[PDB]
């Protein structure tokens, strides 16, 4: 008589890793600068989410100019100045489960900048 | 007469590691600068969330100018000054479960800056 | 009368690695600069999501100028300044399960930039 909608079900999990053998012999272990090391170890992620989830993401822009006369004998400059209705240069990194590494980096090597506005 | 909507279910979890063997032999262990090491160890994440979750995000912008005459015999400069209706240069990093490493990094190398405005 | 809709079901998980053998013999282990090492170790991700999830994304831009006369004996400049109705130069990196590495990197090498506006 079951009804299941938008759902996750796993049932039973059995782990029986007893009696495994791991050996590491060295004169030196020398681990430097962001090493990850996993020797005979277990790492385990079980994710059983319910469904029917919603993301709603709305952008609305209304831009209007009213003029009779614009820049009569003048100078009008619009520079690097967009009208967007959304994000400007967004970065998204999405993951759900990780047993390793996730890494978002921004490292410009940028010896000079200069902005001049000289009306 | 069971009804399940937007749900997670995990029945039973069993774990039996008895009699497992791990050995590391060295004259020196030398771990330096952000090292992760797991030796014969368990790292476990179980996530069973309910569903039906809602994320609602909404940006609205109404921009209007009324003018009679604009910049009559003058100079008007709009510089790096957008109308956006959203986020400006956002970073999003998302993960649900991690047994490892997560990084978001800013490291600009930037010897000089100048902004000049000179009407 | 059993009904399943938009749903994930696994069943049962049985794991039995007993009697497995791994050996590493060296004079030196020298791991440097972002190394991931997995010796006799196990990593496991089980993902059983419910379905029927929704992502709704919506951009609306209405741009209008009204004028009778525009730039009468004047200079009008629109520079690198689009009307968009969406994201500008977006980055998306999407994944679900990782036992490895994920990275998003910006590393521009750039000796100069200059911006000039001179009405």
């Amino acid at each position: 008589s079951k009804v299941t909608s938008k759902s996750g079900s796993l049932g039973n999990i059995h782990h029986k890793p007893g009696g495994g053998q791991v050996e590491v012999k060295s004169e030196k272990l020398d681990f430097k600068d962001r090493v990850q090391s996993k020797i005979g170890s277990l790492d385990n992620i079980t994710h059983v989410p319910g469904g029917g989830n919603k993301k709603i993401e709305t952008h609305k822009l209304t831009f209007r100019e009213n003029a009779k006369a614009k820049t009569d004998h003048g100078a009008e400059i619009v520079y690097k100045s967009p009208v967007v209705s959304g994000d400007t240069s967004p970065r998204h990194l999405s993951n759900v489960s990780s047993t390793g590494s996730i890494d978002m980096v921004d490292s410009p090597q940028l010896a000079t900048l200069a902005d001049e506005v000289s009306a």
